[PDB]
């Protein structure tokens, strides 16, 4: 196999025999088939609309067919191997559609040579061998390679964006074009300039559909507000949600009430405690556990049954005991897991399933006491900003260090910990995302009643971040938003936080910080474009970083 899409990839240069997340040569080789239909899909579905007639009908099949491959996301090849079946049909429709509209158009028969994804067929049999010449490798060209692959990691995560902000209601034309646009540009032969706007384009694509799912999560459930979570349990059976998805965990909540199960949140569930939509249930008792990677124990304490809305879902230890209440919806699947199939148009999922079940499990067992702060999204750190911008002033605050991103198992992310504790008293940690679990529960107190750590909730609320730097700037009547006194220092794992990553760099933030180490998928001259391009730093010791960052370095 060959896999090297996120942070934890083997050597630092790719994953060739099994994933280091657990995914197999199998899995992995089914993953590279299904984005080779889609690039078949995304070259017909280009071409109609190139030639005045548009076809959308396979905007959500492409979302999800992305999101699919994520890391963590679905590790069950049934499912794999009927989206490629399904998306083989959804391609044929769409080149049987483009060859009656090229004739008319043209007066003659298409007869073009197109790429192996427009036109490779067979039926399951023929999908194990065919994947094992369809993946990363075939480009031989290293930087083509890193290019290509650069684009269709962030537009992956762009999806997982994109699908959340769907199962709302809330949709662009201009980013299921851009899918088609950027899956096709990955099986042409374009000039370095060209292969490297793409993947700018898809950073500013990144902040449209951050923007995007930021509208529909508040618009749907409210602006986060500041909120004491709790992190011990109560004396119920309960469900533990995990994930991002915020419908499933409205319908969750609503099925639930008056049950007698409560509802526990975990990993990127968290910032649904910030929510007023949700605050209302006083069943919600709060937040089990901490980052992903440390799942398999804890869904195990939890004792009830776990529903995964999206990765990181890892697999089972062979002494795990839970795959009998291990839940999955939406794109995430598990082999012997049970699924809880998409809602119906104006319907909702039916949890009946996990409420019988969980009313004959015990009480989840306690594995810490206390509470986490959090629900400092755009709207309520702007509804404080004038708190904030005199503590700037007096230099109660003197400097914002950005920590966002994604967490992961490598004992190196000790690193976010230790700058968190050795950070000088007068500063703040602006965080969202799974990386705020390296420094969440620690006891670093306030600042004139500022929390020293302001939790703005998921990975995807860092697009909050963005705005107040964006006030930020406009207040201190500063022409360059890197003038501002913050730091970035992001920690990243899969491919959503790469997609926050471009969208950053398309709002013009230099010297970042990216660690714990940097991606496989930038070859020497690649990475050599970003750093003189955007000043794109690996992280250093503690005590060097905290010090050149103090510095604005
Ligand atoms: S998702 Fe990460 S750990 Fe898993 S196979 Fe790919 S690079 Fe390796």
């Amino acid at each position: 196999m060959f896999c090297f899409q996120c942070q934890e990839t083997a050597k630092n240069t790719g994953c060739t025999v099994k994933g280091m997340c657990g995914k197999p040569e199998e899995t992995a080789n089914l993953q590279d088939l299904l984005i080779f239909v889609l690039r078949g899909i995304a070259i017909y579905g280009e071409k109609l609309k190139e030639l005045g007639q548009p076809d959308r009908s396979n905007d959500d099949f492409v979302l999800q067919g992305l999101f699919a491959t994520i890391t963590n996301a679905n590790w069950d090849d049934a499912r794999f191997e009927a989206m490629i079946s399904e998306g083989l049909a959804r391609r044929d429709k769409l080149r049987n559609a483009f060859l009656a509209v090229y004739k008319a158009k043209n007066g003659k028969d298409f007869s073009e040579p197109l790429p192996e994804a427009a036109t490779w067929t067979g039926d399951s049999t023929a999908f194990a061998e065919k994947a094992k010449s369809v993946g990363i490798l075939a480009t031989e060209n290293e930087d083509v390679r890193s290019l290509r692959e650069l684009l269709i990691i962030g537009l992956k995560g762009v999806a997982a964006y994109a699908e959340h902000a769907a199962v709302l209601g809330f949709r662009k034309t201009e980013i299921d074009e851009f899918m088609l646009e950027a899956l096709a540009s990955t099986t042409k032969d374009l000039s370095v300039d060209e292969m490297v706007a793409l993947v700018m384009k898809a950073g500013g694509m990144a902040v449209t559909t951050m923007a995007l799912l930021d509208e529909a999560n508040t618009t749907t459930y409210g602006n986060p507000e500041i909120t004491q979570v709790n992190i011990g349990v109560g004396k119920n059976p309960g469900i533990l949600i995990s994930g991002h998805d915020l419908k499933d965990m409205a319908e969750l909540l609503k099925q639930t009430e008056g049950t007698g199960v409560d509802v526990y949140t975990h990993g990127e569930m968290l910032p649904a405690n910030y929510y007023p939509a949700f605050k209302k249930y006083p069943h919600f008792v709060g937040n089990y556990g901490g980052s992903w990677w440390q799942q398999n124990p804890e869904f195990e304490s939890f004792n009830g049954p776990i529903l995964l809305t999206t990765n990181c879902l890892v697999p089972l230890k062979k002494e795990n005991t839970y795959l009998d209440r291990l839940y999955t919806t939406g794109v995430v699947g598990y082999e012997g897991a049970k699924h809880i199939a998409d809602r119906p148009a104006g319907g909702a999922k039916d949890f009946s399933a996990l409420i019988a079940q969980a009313k004959k499990c015990p009480p989840p067992v306690e594995i810490e006491t206390g509470s986490i702060v959090g629900g400092f999204a755009h709207h309520q750190v702007l509804a404080l900003a004038d708190k904030v911008v005199e503590a700037v002033k007096s230099g109660a605050i003197k400097r914002f260090v950005v920590m966002a991103g994604c967490d992961g198992r490598q004992k190196s992310r000790s690193y976010y910990t230790e700058v968190a504790e050795n950070l000088p008293k007068d500063t703040v940690i602006l965080t969202a995302g799974c990386a705020k679990y390296r420094y969440n529960k620690l006891n670093l107190g306030d600042i004139g009643g500022i929390p020293r750590v302001l939790d703005a909730g998921q990975c995807n609320d860092s697009y909050s971040l963005a705005v107040i730097a964006l006030k930020l700037k406009e207040v201190f009547g500063l022409d360059d938003i890197n003038d501002l006194p913050v730091s970035y220092d992001i920690a990243w794992y899969e491919q959503k936080a790469v997609a926050v990553l471009l969208a950053l760099l398309f709002l013009g933030v230099k010297g970042i910080r990216l660690g714990p180490t940097l991606p496989a998928f930038l070859s020497p001259n690649v990475a050599k474009v970003l750093v003189e391009n955007f000043n794109i730093k690996p992280i250093g010791t503690v005590q060097d970083d905290i010090a050149a960052m103090m510095a604005g370095k």
